[PDB]
């Protein structure tokens, strides 16, 4: 059994918008890397009825290039609003021992906004993978807007998860003007505005408790004109996907990049890949 895996994450806020066609560079493979465990986490409206038949496309498409590569694809679950998808190297896993487990959690009557968890062990040690959702305008569990719940927190379990990572749109938005906000960018001051991100004050108020973000370079991911490098200023320029990890077992989880892709300009937020090496 290894002593280190490498785990990719991508999450996208992608509303209405179909998978798209070039998935390398969307799973960070286009470099020729092959890490063993890969998640990938949308946000969006109508995954589970799929009235615009898109299903078919998303799976033919991922699991033509991921098989060959030698991934199983251990679930995928969608709601309405959500889709999570978690994949790991054939060669790691072990049936008797993999305990590969999922829960939905709902917030609302309208099941539109919760989470979801997804957990598997491997080599005795246990992942679990959560991405979450959350509306301005609902009532909540803590009060907040922020997409935390702590049902969705599998390191606040009696037996804490070792890797634990959550991924998708927190809900978690960038607290100041539009014209300071778009100022700081020109000035590429990433830190300066970051000052105003909300996710500080989600883990002031006990969200998120214990959670380390690997530290951003990039631009704000939303809102931007389709198509376009440009901001549409209606909103405060935010870091909206986010990748958070933690270990509740003292394992080391090491960040080795963390980007939004900005090739993929199809919608109003750019999605963000992370890449970690996790020692066993
Ligand atoms: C960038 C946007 C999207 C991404 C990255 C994405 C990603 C995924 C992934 C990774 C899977 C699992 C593929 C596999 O079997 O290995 C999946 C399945 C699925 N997607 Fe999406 N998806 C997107 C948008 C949508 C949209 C807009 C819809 C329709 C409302 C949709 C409907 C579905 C359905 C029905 C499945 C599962 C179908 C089945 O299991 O038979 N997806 N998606």
């Amino acid at each position: 059994p290894p002593a280190q895996l490498s785990v990719h994450t991508v999450s996208w806020n992608s509303g209405h918008e179909r998978a798209p066609t070039n998935l390398e560079e969307l799973l960070g493979l286009n470099s020729g890397e092959t890490p063993d465990v890969i998640a990938v986490a949308v946000q969006g409206f109508g995954f589970q009825t799929d009235k615009p038949q898109q299903g078919p496309a998303c799976v033919k498409n991922f699991q033509s290039l991921l098989t060959s590569k030698g991934y199983t694809k251990l679930k995928n679950t969608i709601t309405e609003t959500m889709g999570l998808t978690v994949y790991c190297l054939e060669k790691h896993l072990d049936q008797n021992t993999l305990k590969n487990e999922t829960i939905i959690v709902t917030v609302d009557d309208q099941k539109k906004s919760g989470g979801i968890v997804t957990s598997f062990t491997i080599y005795n040690k246990r992942f679990s993978f959560t991405t979450s959702r959350m509306s301005d305008e609902d009532v909540t569990s803590t009060n907040t807007k922020y997409a935390y719940d702590t049902r969705l927190d599998y390191s606040k379990k009696d037996d804490p998860s070792d890797f634990l990572f959550w991924i998708g749109d927190l809900n978690v938005r960038v607290e100041t003007n539009a014209t300071h906000a778009k100022s700081l960018v020109d000035q590429n001051n990433i830190d300066g505005l970051m000052a105003f991100d909300q996710l500080k004050k989600a883990k002031e108020q006990k969200l998120f408790d214990g959670w380390t973000e690997p530290q951003v370079t990039f631009k704000p991911t939303y809102k931007f004109k389709p198509n376009t490098d440009e901001y549409d200023l209606s909103a405060t320029p935010s870091w909206t996907d986010r990748a958070l990890y933690k270990s509740g077992t003292g394992k080391t989880i090491q960040p080795l990049s963390y980007n939004s892709l900005t090739n993929y300009k199809q919608t109003e937020h750019r999605p963000v890949l992370a890449k970690f090496r996790v020692t066993l």
